[PDB]
Formats: C-alpha cells, structure tokens, sequence
C-alpha cells in the first residue's frame, strides 16, 4: 500500500514548514516510512515544526561542520531507531551560502572563507553524511541530495551555482563508495521554491533587484516547463525524493533526476 | 499497486524476453490495465502475451504503416472502452538494418536504411504520440526506451545516431504532452540479452559477437557502481513503472538512466 | 596567413550572405588555395563565388545525388592537380521542409520530409568524408556546421532533430577520420541572417518571422556575455578556419561553440 | 607572420620545463607574444627553468592565496608591462590538492581542511586572478584556464574532479565579468600529460601502484582518442592555449575546449 512501508528513513534540511525536507518528511509518512529527523542550530523552533508532521519522529542535533556531531551520529541514529536496525534511506536537504556569494553583489567579492564555508555545507557535507551513514545503511538504500541545476551561468545563484556544480562532482564519487554497500546516491534537481532558504538568502541578497528578479525566474520556469511550475508546491519534488528512495529506481545512481516541469530541457 | 486503476498502452513485446515484456509483466502485478501493441508476427506475440499475469488485448501496429496509426486511437478506444482515456503508453521499439550496424563499415551503410531505422527507432515515437494523445489524461504518462548515444562507440553504430535523433524528438513530444498535461520521458537502460541484442546487434558482429557482447556486459558491470547484470530486465521494468506512476510528476522532456549508473562513471 | 599553402574544399554557397560564403572569404584572406561546391543553380552560384577574393573552381555537389558523391574525389584531384591532396573540408549544407518548421505542427511533418531534412542536413557530412578521406592529407580538417540542439525550442523543430542526429554522426566521423589523421568537428553558431533563416526558418514562420527572429537576436545578444551580432559572420568564419588550421591539433568528433557564450548562461 | 603577435600575456604556473605552463609559454613566444611570468614558492628554480624559454620575460611572484599578493598584482604587472599598455592574454594553469585528496587515499578520509586548500588553489583562483587583471586587459582580450574533465567520476582523481567540477562552473562566472570588458574567459580540458604534478601528486598518493595506474590510463587514452594520444607531448594542447589566445574564437566564452585527442567524445 504505502511506497514506504517499511522502511527507516532519515530527514535532515527542516527549518520551517515550507521546507523542501519538511514536504519530503510528510510525503515520506504518508508513504508509510518511519523518520529520523536532523536539525541544525535552532532546535526550539525545529521542534515546533516537526510537531506538524503527520507522525512523531526523533529529532537530532546535526551541524554538518561540526566533526563531533558527525562522529556520533550513527550512534545517535541506532540509539533512535533501535539496535539491530538500519536506515534505507538518507535525504541531504542542507545549504548555506554566505550574503557575499549570492544576488547582486558583486561576485568577485566574494572572499574564500565565504565560498568555503558554503562549499563545506552546500557540497563537502554530501560526503561527510554518507561517510557517516553507510555502515549503518541497508543493502538496496537510497542516499538523495537536492540540486539546482548548475549546468550554466545565471543571475543571482552565483557562488551558491558553483556549491552545486561541486555537489554534482561529489554525488559521483558518493555513489562508488555507496555501491560497496549496495546502496544508491542520486540527487534531484528542482525548480525553484519558495523556502526559508530563498526569501532569506536569496531574496535579502537581491535587494532592490529581488522583485523583478523573482518575478522573472518564476515566469520563466512556468514557461519553459512543458508541464508548468508552481513556486508555492514542493509536494512534486516532495514525491520524487521518495520515487528515489523506494525500491521503484533501483538501477539509477550517481545521478541527477530533474524535478522541474522539464524546464532544463527547453530554451523556450 | 503503484499503478492501481490506470489504463496503459506497452508496445514492443516480442518474445518473453523484451523488455516490453518485462514493463508489462511489472506494470499488471502493479494494478495497471493493460492495452497491447505487436508488430508483424501477431500469432507469436499473442502465444508470448498469454504468458503475461492477466490478459490483455493486442493490436496490430506496425509504425511505418499510415492505416495502423490513424486508426490506432480508434481501436484502443474500442479495447479500454467509449469515455475511458489511457493513463500511460510505453514506446519499446527499435530497428536498424544490418548495414548500419555492428563490424558492417559506418560508410558504407546506404541513406535508405539508416532512414528506415531513423523512422522505426526514433521519428514513430512523434507518431505514437500524435495518435494516442488525443485519448490521454491529464497527469499521464509517455515513456520511450534509450541506449545513451551521448559518445561515440563500438557496433552501435548508425543506431546512435537513431538514438541521438530520439532523444531530440522527446524533447519535442513532451512541449506537445504539456498542452495535454501529460509527461514524455525516455528510460536508458543498461546492456539487456534480448531478441534486438542477439539478432540484429549480434547478427551484425559476425564471429566476434560473443567475444564483444562479453566484454560489454562485464564492462558495464565493472563501471556501474551497483553492478549490473544484462540476463535481469526488472529494473528496468521498474524504472519504467516509476516513470509511469504519479511519483516523478514534475520530469518531463528528459531521459532517467536505469544502467546501474555506469554513464557516470570510467 | 593562417592557412598558408592549405587546400580545401567549402560546400554550401548560396548568396554572398551564406555562412560558407564567409568561411571562404576568410580562408582566402589567410591563403588557403579552395574549391568550392554548389548545388542547383550553379550558374547563380558561379556569379556569387566570383565575389570571393580570389578564383576558385566550383564543382557541382547535390549530397543526395550518389553519382555526384562517387565521382566527387576524381572531380576535385582535376580541379587541384593529381598528386595533390585536400587539408580541409567544410560541410555548410542544410535543408528542412517547410512542414518540418516553425508554425507547422510538430506531429504534422511527414517521415518523407523529415527523412529528406536529416538526409540532407546529417547524413550527407557521414557521405562527405566518406567521398573525401580518400583524398586528405594527415593533419587534414573536416568541419561542419551545428546549431546547439541540446534543448527543444521554438520554430527550429525536426531541424532540431536533424543536428541532434548531425552531432551523433560527427562523433563517427571523427572515429573513421582518425584511420587517416584527420579531425572531423562541428561548430555551433549563433544566429545569422542567410538565405535559410529568411526562406526556410522565416518562411515558416508566417506573419510572425520578423517578432521571432528580432526577440531570438535581442535574447541571443543579452545571454551572451561578449555579445551577439548576427548581421556579421566573421566570427563564425573565423572559427571555422581555427578548426581548419594547425592550431587546434588534438581536437576530434567534437562542437565548438562560435556563439558569444550563450550556451553557458541564462538570463 | 606570429599567431599572437603584439600580444602581451601572462602566464602562471612554470615550476619545471615539463609544466603545461612552460610549453604554453615556449608556443606563445614563438608566435610573437610578449610575456609576463608568474611564479609560485620556488622563485630561484622558476627563474632558471623561464630562463629556458627562446625570450626574456619578467618573473612575478604570486601565491593564489595571499591576499597582498593579488592586490598587488596589477601594479607589479604594469610596472613589468609599461603603463598605458595593458594585458590582452592571462593563462591560469595552476592547481593544487593535498595527498588525502588524491589516488589510494580513502574519498571519505580526505578533511575538508585539505579539500578547501584545493578547491582554493585549483578553482577559486581562477576568478582571484581575474578580478586582479580584468582592470588591466584590453577589449578583445582572453583569459585560459586548465581543465581535466570532470564530468564523470574516475579512479584517483578523487576531490581534484569536485575542484574541476567547481572550476567550470567558476569560468561560466568569470566569463559574465569579463564580457563587460569585452573579454572572453575559458578552459582547455586536456588529456593527460606528464608534468611534476602528475608525478609528484596523483603518482605520490597512488603508491605503489603509480606505474601500472598511469600506464593503463595513457594506453587507455591513446586507444579511446580517434586521432591518438601522446601523454609526453604537451605542444598540441599549448597550440590549442594558444588558439584561444588568439583573435580566430573570437566568439567562444563561458566555455571549454577539449584537447584530448578526441577521447571524451568515445568509448572502446
Ligand atoms: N528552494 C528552492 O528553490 C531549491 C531548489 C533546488 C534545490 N534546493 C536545495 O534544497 C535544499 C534545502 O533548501 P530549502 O530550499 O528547502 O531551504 P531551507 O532554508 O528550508 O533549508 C535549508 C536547510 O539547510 C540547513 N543547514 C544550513 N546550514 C547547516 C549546517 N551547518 N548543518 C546542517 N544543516 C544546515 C538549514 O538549517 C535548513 O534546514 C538545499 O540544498 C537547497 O540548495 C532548493
Ligand atoms: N536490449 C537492450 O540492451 C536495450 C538497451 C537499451 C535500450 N533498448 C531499447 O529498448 C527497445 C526494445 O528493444 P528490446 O531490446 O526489448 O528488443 P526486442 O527485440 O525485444 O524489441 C524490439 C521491438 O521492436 C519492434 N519493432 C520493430 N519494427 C517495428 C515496427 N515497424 N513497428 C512496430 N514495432 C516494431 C519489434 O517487433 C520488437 O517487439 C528498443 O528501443 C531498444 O533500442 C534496448
Ligand atoms: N544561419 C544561421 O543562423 C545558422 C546557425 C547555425 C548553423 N547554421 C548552419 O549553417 C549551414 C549553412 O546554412 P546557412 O545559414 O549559411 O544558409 P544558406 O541558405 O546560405 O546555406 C544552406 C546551403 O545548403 C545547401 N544545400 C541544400 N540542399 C543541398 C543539397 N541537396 N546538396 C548540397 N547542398 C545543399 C544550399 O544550396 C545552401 O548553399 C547549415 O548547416 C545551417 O543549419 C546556420
Ligand atoms: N598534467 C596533466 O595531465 C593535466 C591535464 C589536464 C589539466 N591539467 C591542469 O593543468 C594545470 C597545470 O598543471 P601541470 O600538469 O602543468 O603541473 P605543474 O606541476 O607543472 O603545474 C602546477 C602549477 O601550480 C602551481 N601552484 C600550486 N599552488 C599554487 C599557488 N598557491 N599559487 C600559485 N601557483 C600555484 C605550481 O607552482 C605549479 O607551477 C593544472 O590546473 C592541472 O590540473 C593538467
Ligand atoms: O538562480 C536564480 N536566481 C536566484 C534563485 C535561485 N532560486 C532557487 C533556490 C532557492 C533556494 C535555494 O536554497 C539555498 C540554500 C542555501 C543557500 C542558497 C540557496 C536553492 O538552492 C535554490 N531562487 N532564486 C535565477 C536563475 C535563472 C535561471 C533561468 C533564467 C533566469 C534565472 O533567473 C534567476 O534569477
Ligand atoms: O553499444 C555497444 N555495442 C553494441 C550493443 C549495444 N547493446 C545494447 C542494446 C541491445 C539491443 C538494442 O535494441 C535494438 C533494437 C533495434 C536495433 C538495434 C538495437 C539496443 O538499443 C541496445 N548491446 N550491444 C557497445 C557499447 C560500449 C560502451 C562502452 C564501452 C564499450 C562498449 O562496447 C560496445 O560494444
Ligand atoms: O524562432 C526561433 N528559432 C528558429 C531559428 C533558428 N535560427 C538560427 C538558424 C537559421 C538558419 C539555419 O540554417 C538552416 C538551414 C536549413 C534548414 C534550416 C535551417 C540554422 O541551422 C539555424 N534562427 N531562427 C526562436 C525564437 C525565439 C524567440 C524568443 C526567445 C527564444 C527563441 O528561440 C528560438 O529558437
Ligand atoms: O584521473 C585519473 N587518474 C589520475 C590522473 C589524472 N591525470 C591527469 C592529470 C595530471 C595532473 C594534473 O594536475 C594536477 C595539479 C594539482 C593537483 C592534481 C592534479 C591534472 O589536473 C590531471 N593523471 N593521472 C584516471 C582517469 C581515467 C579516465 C578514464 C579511464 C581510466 C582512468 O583512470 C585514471 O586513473
Ligand atoms: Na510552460
Ligand atoms: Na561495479
Ligand atoms: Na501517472
Ligand atoms: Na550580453
Ligand atoms: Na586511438
């Protein structure tokens, strides 16, 4: 009944209730699947969101440049789901890049220690999480991270486009150590969404730019998707995370599936 | 069942082991409520369908032939039944003359038969299309098979090319799905021991087909972070089901890889 | 000059605003020794080519025509003198039927039409090297003309699919042109205005031509960060004779983009 | 008569006469350039391998990761160059990963400390160098960069492939910056050539391995390339540098030229 029934899935990336990993969480329920959640910094209030999921799940503490926090959360997550079990599934639904990375300013003033904190959490932390998990993963797994297609130049995602180039690069390499335990890694590439992610970092990096820059980014996509686009539902990226982390993809890994409307395969 | 109620058209089905066959098998245990397509040898491919889990009717379709496809929607409606619209159609149908394939010189493979590949393998997935959206719904599905053309290699030969122009017609097919609010998808699958691969591939690598084929499959095998084993058509019968399913509703215009994920690797 | 002492071949001259029309100018300028093929009226073609800097003998070539294609190598070794070979080959041959364009309906184009677009357009550079490689030097150079098919877009519709299928055969080429060590690349240009996009992609079009081409040139120039002219194909032409040249020696079955960047970026 | 005549151009990343750097220098000389050379750490072996080359050039010292040295750069280049005259070339050919990020050593096992220093070095600096000279070059001008391509994951090029992967994106950038100088901004993904680099770091953290790892990979190559492949010549891909240097791809930006031999395009 459920594409999920069953299976023992971890969540990370929830911050508010528009969160991409919040709708994944839910569909991921409502699939019959049983969560461990990851939060980051602002537990209080990832707890008051979490609250809302249709069905209780632990939540634990993940800063994912903290190496103490990586080091004891395989521990933390058999603690939490119990001796003797394993995770089928890992979702990566974290991102960061400094305001200097992002919107209009100006992209050679960026400095690296900018570009290299949102690197360590946006791609070097795909790695990091797998490393982390795999032991304690099941053959047949699924490891997911989200993308935003980087395949070219674009206004405003600027250092952020160059994080997910990396993360693409990475997903590669997860999957060849992800294949020994007879799990699989994939990312998904989504249209935008509006997030906590895009108004805060995105939105506030615009400025004065962000209304007419927004407008045009939304209007495009639902243009360019032969389906069409909606900003304000993540539910269809929501259900292709789980596509990914049933048994119903079994021969895809170290690759991106695209969860856009089909907007990267048309110019127009 | 993953595709409980929906109504799907599978063509391609040759012998048990298509992977036409293996997407209809997979899509029935599934709950799907199949409408069948064969081309020429229709006493075979209804021996072979009998062994499918449930029965389904078969219609004849030959994709260069004019008659069969403008009345193609005519006779599904007949199968599935007046008011009731398909959900999802499978397009698993590859040609290509001995010439344009195998140790046969790349040159010497005359225009008339890489046309007829070209109209088999890649325009009839437009045809398929232009027959049977008029009776789809909203939300379903088209899915066509691939073999990524991407790089140039051995014995595939003018069936690349095939390939590449099918994947350029996809793109195309899904801007005209989109009007409809159905998606166009291909599936590339991995390496598959079938009738195409030990007839026409096979049959086009003379002496050394099975020394080649060998060496292929463990390739891949080797390449593909997860394994991949050519004798096991399920995955990417699953695969197609997934594409079928309401669980990728925002893919369209874009090719999913079941190869084990040997494209991305060396 | 650039191609000092190099002999080749250039298809695809129509008007003085044809692609080849610039790639043979310029492969002149930098003192390339050419021969020219047209098809149809050879008689126009001979008037257009004596605008060209220098003379050049133009040979008849239809790529659909399989006695042009066989006697193809035997007519170029008399124009250039036996014993001498080719260095480079240009393939700047297109064509699509109308309903295969534009407007028209995707699904309404006919596998007849469509079977003679990729005919002309894709299988004919496989026919070109094919009628060729017999007669080119090492180090020789094949280059064909592309427009980036990567994505579905507006009006360029079964064109679309025939440089799709253009760029899969461009890849064997390369794999065949390797015995003789010859490149074999394509290069995918930007707009330009020639005869094709005013007859064949306009002409589709209907009385929409001059809102699309002027909204596909003003996106075109705004995505490209060098900026796009598409009134000028020096660029382009230029291009082409790097390909052609010494200067780009470990190149094969590949695309080379003559389009002011705008593959790479959105706007 | 010269390829390149009258053009001033820099070019980073000499350390032996084996660099790809060197031959790039050693062609665009011999096509009439005039150089200005950039030097990393071992200033006194640099000078004697540049003093090599068929005509003088100055030698400057630069680090990619010393800030004084890249706000210095463009006055210790007009000072090299004259003032009023500008630069119409800039060659980055430098990188860098830390042994944990290369060849045997365990993808997982390599810290973010030494990924960051890599991605720094072989990515980041890309966009360093043209913030620095982009004030300093002439409408018509070219900035090159080297690739490797990464668009599939591979043995031992490890975290050196996620670098690459951030490198390409990086040029897209670097290439919408440099349009509004009339500058153009691209990479040369080569095929492999014997330089320090690949002895000293993919042959260090190979091991024991390093001989068989790297004669399977040029016979590899060799037989994957239509036109062949000669991993101790590195002239075809300092001719194609050059190419790109040149006023004939006056329209190729954002971009990445292959001189490979044909190989990625194939398989065998
Ligand atoms: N919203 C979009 O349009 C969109 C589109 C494509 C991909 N994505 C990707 O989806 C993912 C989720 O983003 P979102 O849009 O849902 O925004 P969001 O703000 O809801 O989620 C971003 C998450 O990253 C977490 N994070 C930041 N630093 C962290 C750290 N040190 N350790 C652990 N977690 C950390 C935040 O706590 C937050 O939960 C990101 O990878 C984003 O790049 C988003
Ligand atoms: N087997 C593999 O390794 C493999 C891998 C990737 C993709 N594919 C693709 O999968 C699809 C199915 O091939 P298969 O391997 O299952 O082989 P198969 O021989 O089982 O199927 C090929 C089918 O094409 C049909 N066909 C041929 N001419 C036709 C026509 N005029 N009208 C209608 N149908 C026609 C045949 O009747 C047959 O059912 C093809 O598109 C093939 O290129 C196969
Ligand atoms: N104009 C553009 O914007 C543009 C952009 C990218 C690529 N291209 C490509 O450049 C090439 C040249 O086109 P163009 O734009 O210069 O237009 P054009 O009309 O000047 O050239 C098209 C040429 O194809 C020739 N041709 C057609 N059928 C032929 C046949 N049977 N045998 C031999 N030659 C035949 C025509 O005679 C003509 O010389 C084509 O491949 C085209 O697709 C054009
Ligand atoms: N050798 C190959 O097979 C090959 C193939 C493709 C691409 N590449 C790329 O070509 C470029 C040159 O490498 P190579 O193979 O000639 O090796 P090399 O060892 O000759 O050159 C590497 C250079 O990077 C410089 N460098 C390192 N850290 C630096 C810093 N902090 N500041 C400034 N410069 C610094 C070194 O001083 C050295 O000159 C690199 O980007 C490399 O990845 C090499
Ligand atoms: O990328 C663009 N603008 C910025 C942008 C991207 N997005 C989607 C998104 C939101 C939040 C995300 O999460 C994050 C988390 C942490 C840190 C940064 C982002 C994220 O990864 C992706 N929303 N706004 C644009 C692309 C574009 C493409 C085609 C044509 C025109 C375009 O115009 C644009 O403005
Ligand atoms: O493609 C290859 N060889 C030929 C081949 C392809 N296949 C898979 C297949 C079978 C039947 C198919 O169906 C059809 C139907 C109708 C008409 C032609 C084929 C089909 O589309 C694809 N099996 N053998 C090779 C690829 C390769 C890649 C990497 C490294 C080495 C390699 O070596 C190869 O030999
Ligand atoms: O009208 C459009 N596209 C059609 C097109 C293509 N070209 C370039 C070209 C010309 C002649 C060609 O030569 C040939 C020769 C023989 C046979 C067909 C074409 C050729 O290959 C390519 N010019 N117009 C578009 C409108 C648009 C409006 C706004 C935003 C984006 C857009 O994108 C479009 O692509
Ligand atoms: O990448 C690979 N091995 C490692 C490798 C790469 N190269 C070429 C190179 C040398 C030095 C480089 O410069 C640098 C500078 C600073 C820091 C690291 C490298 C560089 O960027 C690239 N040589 N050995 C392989 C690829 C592969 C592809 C197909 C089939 C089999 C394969 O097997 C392989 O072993
Ligand atoms: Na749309
Ligand atoms: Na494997
Ligand atoms: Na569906
Ligand atoms: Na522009
Ligand atoms: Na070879």
């Amino acid at each position: 009944t459920g594409l999920l029934d069953g299976k023992r899935i971890l969540v990370s990336g929830i911050i508010t209730d528009s969160s991409i990993a919040f709708h994944i969480a839910r569909v991921a329920q409502e699939q019959g699947a049983q969560l461990v959640l990851t939060g980051f910094d602002r537990l209080r209030l990832i707890q008051r969101i979490t609250d809302r999921l249709p069905a209780k799940a632990p939540l634990l503490e993940l800063d994912v440049q903290n190496e103490e926090h990586l080091a004891s959360l395989a521990g933390r997550v058999t603690e939490a789901i119990g001796a003797g079990n394993k995770l089928d599934g890992v979702v990566h639904s974290i991102g960061f890049m400094p305001q200097t990375g992002m919107g209009i300013n100006p992209f050679f003033d960026a400095p690296y220690a900018d570009v290299s904190k949102g690197i360590h959490i946006s791609a070097y932390s795909y790695a990091s999480m797998a490393k982390a998990l795999l032991p304690i993963m099941n053959p047949g797994g699924s490891i997911v991270g989200m993308d935003f297609d980087p395949s070219r130049a674009m206004p405003a995602y600027n250092w952020m486009t160059v994080a997910k180039s990396a993360l693409e690069s990475v997903n590669r390499f997860v999957a060849r150590e992800a294949g020994k335990y007879g799990v699989r890694s994939n990312l998904v590439a989504a249209g935008p969404i509006r997030t906590l992610a895009m108004s805060a970092i995105v939105g506030g990096a615009l400025g004065e730019e962000a209304g007419a820059q927004i407008q045009l980014l939304e209007e495009g996509w639902d243009q360019r998707a032969p389906i069409g686009w909606n900003m304000k539902d993540a539910t269809p990226v929501a259900k292709t995370v789980c596509a990914l982390l049933s048994d119903w993809l079994p021969a895809t890994t170290g690759d991106i599936i695209y969860a856009d409307g089909g907007a990267h395969t048309q110019l127009l």
